[PDB]
């Protein structure tokens, strides 16, 4: 550890996708979505759609987002 060289690898690229959610009010990158509120949610709200009434979860369903090309072998 010792004092080197001005910094030169820098990959610090803009952050205006950043979006301001409205449910909690945290800052989030807004990322592709199939379009389903029509209000500027953060991951962690998005968690919270509501939507599991039974108390279970999952029982052998691993929900996968649309991916290039169907699954099949
Ligand atoms: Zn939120």
């Amino acid at each position: 550890g010792s004092s080197g060289s001005s910094g030169k690898r820098q990959k610090i690229h803009l952050g205006d996708r950043s979006q301001k959610c409205s449910k909690c009010g945290i800052i989030f990158i807004r990322r592709s979505t199939l379009s389903r509120r029509k209000t500027p949610m953060c991951e962690k709200c998005r968690k919270d759609s509501c939507q599991e009434a039974a108390l279970n979860k999952d029982e052998g369903n691993e929900s996968g987002k649309k991916t290039s090309g169907p699954s099949s072998g």
